[PDB]
């Protein structure tokens, strides 16, 4: 782990775990810092990648943060990850309940109703 | 098919497909008739059975309905069955969409996040 | 366990654990169903019996309930039983506290006061 | 097909089909992403080219989008293309109708009127 802040040519403060191999650097868990108390925001809300590759020519300065900023960053990312996993569990429970309720509702149909169900299911499958 | 109306000792008009084998009669798709234009309502909304067995000592009279009542009954049951099958299809589509969205959300998690996910999934499974 | 709904000639819906031995049927944990959401009420609040014997000539129809009704019935009876056992524990604690307080108050009496206490206790015992 | 989002030094988010051959990259169907729900806008409304060539030194980061963004992008481009082809058909119908109406109006002219028509048509042709 190596948490560092960088300043971009655009004028943004990015805090994240960086690796500087051969000029092309790799960033994990990048967060935009916005003052007002520090406010951490996601850098790229339009992707699901983890290792973001950026050239060193686009970063102005690369500094090491203080202890309070590191603590706040770790707490924020931990809270976000816990919220994500809790949402995953909630989704699993909801889909299980919906599946069981749909199965119970389907159990009370006549045989010709299952015939029509299949005669529309194949149409929905082909289209 | 043998659609017939009966009057119960309670004072209810039940229209349905009946079979009179040995005194104990069997009813399929029973509907309560309520005047005001005829209004057809479900007889037993607290069960999923199809063949309801009732003794002949609890029915007052057993008559054959006219053509308009039979037409209205067939139309009503057809509309109800179509609504049920459409609801089944809607439920299937909704659960498929929810499953796909949950899978996409889960795909963006770190390995230790899957570790914690399993360490809570086993707890939810045992309890 | 065999949970079933029945309709009575009076016009009541009774959900409970039934046994049909020789026409005379036995009911355990009978509950009256009242619509409005289902509302479960005690059938016989004027007795403490468990096995209620009723003849098959007084029941109109005997159907099997759906899964949601069974779940609601089990939850309701479990909540009622937990409330009853909690009330039993509360009563035990209250009577223990009252006994201890009465003993402490009685400990501070003179011997002639115990004499008069007995000379009225025997009168209360004979009457 | 390779749909990807990029961030420019200007501070713009461009989603499109990119090809990275030798540093000079080629973009097809570039769209500017504007948040508020994602809003897709044309990147270059002042040209009709398809393959836009841009150097890698002008792009900050190059990420892969999620599934929802790809779905929205495909739907948006399909709707735009359908609107364009429908407009082409409407234009063809309108010009055909105008041609037929002009021909019908011209059919009702005297020979000297066609003489004057030509004596002005040649003037309009030379000028």
């Amino acid at each position: 782990k190596n948490i560092k802040i960088m300043r971009l040519v655009t004028g943004e403060d990015i805090i994240g775990n960086i690796s500087e191999s051969q000029g092309l650097i790799t960033i994990k868990k990048a967060f935009v810092i916005i003052p007002m108390q520090l406010v951490l925001s996601p850098w790229q809300p339009y992707t699901d990648d983890k290792e973001i590759v950026i050239d060193d020519s686009k970063v102005i300065t690369i500094t090491s943060p203080k202890d309070d900023i590191i603590k706040s960053y770790e707490s924020h990312t931990r809270v976000l990850e816990n919220k994500q996993v809790e949402e995953i569990l909630r989704l699993e429970k909801e889909i299980e309940d919906l599946q069981r309720m749909k199965e119970q509702q389907e159990l009370s149909l006549t045989e010709a109703s299952l015939q029509k169900l299949q005669e529309r299911r194949d149409q929905e499958l082909r289209r």
